[PDB]
């Protein structure tokens, strides 16, 4: 699994401002992991067998999206500062701990990764191969940690 290597400062940056042209847009980003994944979809009790047409604009899709985001949210709010590093990663380990029960592979979450780049390729404006380069490093820290718990 990946080795966990320290992110310079400006790529942390990068990931957070990045993010905060996404964040406000949770449904949009479910929606385009499920359209580029539909087998991942098929995972969720409140979504297996319905058609993904149908289920944006629903309280339960909103509901999980925000479940999602707001974790996001908080692990990217903790990252840039030393004494966040013990809290950051026990977010970290408590989402793989969650998912092990889920069955969810670490292929899946390198499906997510996939999915949350052509995303952002196509929302934050500016994106360039500095962002992809800063995101694939916060995304390699995440799976030293989680990867190990699935
Ligand atoms: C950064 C990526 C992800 C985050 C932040 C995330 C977060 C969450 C959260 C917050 C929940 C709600 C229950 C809880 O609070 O523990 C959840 C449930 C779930 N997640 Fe994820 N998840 C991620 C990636 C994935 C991936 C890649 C899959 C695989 C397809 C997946 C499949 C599931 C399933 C099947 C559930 C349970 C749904 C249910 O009980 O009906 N997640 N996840």
């Amino acid at each position: 699994d990946p080795t966990w290597v320290d992110m310079e400062a400006g790529d942390i940056a990068l990931v957070k401002s990045s993010w905060a042209q996404i964040h406000d847009k949770e449904v949009d980003i479910l929606y385009n992991f499920f359209k580029s994944y539909p087998a991942s979809q098929a995972k969720f009790s409140a979504f297996a067998g319905k058609d993904l047409e149908s289920l944006k604009d629903t309280a339960p899709f909103a509901l999980h999206a925000t479940r999602i985001v707001s974790v996001i949210n908080e692990a990217i709010a903790l990252m840039g500062v030393a004494e966040n590093r013990p809290a950051l990663k026990n977010v970290l380990k408590q989402q793989g701990i969650n998912h092990k029960g889920r069955g969810v592979t670490a292929a899946h979450f390198e499906e997510f990764e996939t999915a949350l780049e052509a995303f952002l390729e196509s929302h934050a404006s500016g994106y360039n191969a500095g962002t992809k380069k800063a995101w694939d490093s916060a995304f390699n820290n995440m799976y030293s940690v989680v990867f190990p718990e699935l």
